[PDB]
């Protein structure tokens, strides 16, 4: 089986679960870990689905944010329970929500467009790659749609949460092709993983 | 003046240029550096042109990769010499280029598409966010289009440089409206900065 593991924050958590399912690696690097019957590609979280989409990985792990931003159609067996963070709408304290068309800066433009549609809002979406809290300070946007964990970044920049869009957790996702061709092998790894997750 | 400064690789070269032009900051945060007559927005490299195009910044700096990957109408007043890195086409050493459709992984899909057209190649372009050197060994792509400085990461992953697409440098870019509204202040700051930058890059 080939797995796409999100490098960064959750690497070690997921790697320990794999180990608890009983996996052994023969060689490891910053981007690849192989052993008997298991290969882990250590990729950026947003690339997890692209490694599955393209059929190079059978199973992957990645957050709710990745999946909602990039419409996948991946098999979603279950997820890891820990509430790691939240996708929120935020804006300058007391400014409330601007009348008319809202200028919103975000690293998640699809998520924001669907959010704006759901509220019935006219929005002008300004995609950024990082440090999204600077947009309101600089006059680039009125609001932001971004991830918050402790709320420090928002609080420290005089931004307040105006709406909670969704909680972010690490989902287990399966390539639909591998689910059909390697059915029994996938279900077997997945059962062991779900046991470790429950127990943990 | 409001400057949009690229975090990461080019951050110290640019901040050192401003330091030598006479800029002194009284207050500094991760995202905002304030000084007499100057505010610096510290942003991701690909966001520099966004801050300028929207008109919230007057002058910005970004590498050739940003500039060629995302076309803008911004003005480049002058040339900043230093070669930082290179954009290359790379693949498994010894393999070459497949004769049919080429699967290329990259963080720069427009640059890669432009490269393919310049070759008359039919390409299947796979966008990635980083660790692009893993694509060929995972079977995700035949080739990659990525940045290298010394070739180390490529070399240690058994990827060879098949072609040099362009040399990457720092560029200065100006919001065209700011050139209207703050004409003499901009022109004057750009004069001091080119003097400093020239001396630094050459000597």
């Amino acid at each position: 089986l080939k797995l796409a593991i999100p490098k960064g924050r959750l690497e070690e958590k997921v790697m320990t679960y794999l180990k608890k399912t009983g996996v052994i690696f023969e060689r490891e690097s910053s981007i690849l870990r192989e052993g008997k019957d298991i290969v882990c590609f250590m990729v950026r979280p947003f690339d997890v689905p692209t490694y599955l989409v393209h059929g190079v990985a059978d199973i992957g792990f990645c957050g709710t944010d990745v999946l909602l931003e990039k419409e996948t159609s991946l098999i979603q067996p279950f997820f890891i329970p820990t509430n790691i963070s939240r996708m929120v709408l935020a804006g300058p304290k007391g400014r409330g929500i601007p009348e008319g068309e809202k200028r919103i800066a975000t690293k998640f433009p699809n998520v924001t467009q669907r959010y704006c549609e759901s509220k019935g809002w006219h929005c002008r979406i300004i995609p950024l790659k990082g440090s999204v809290e600077l947009a309101p300070i600089a006059g680039l946007s009125d609001l932001i749609v971004d991830i918050t964990e402790t709320g420090r970044t928002l609080k420290e920049n005089n931004l307040e949460i105006l709406d909670e869009i969704f909680v972010i957790r690490t989902h287990v996702v399966v390539n639909p092709v591998s689910y059909r061709t390697k059915r029994e092998e996938v279900v077997s790894f997945l059962e062991k993983l779900q046991e470790v997750i429950e127990h943990d």
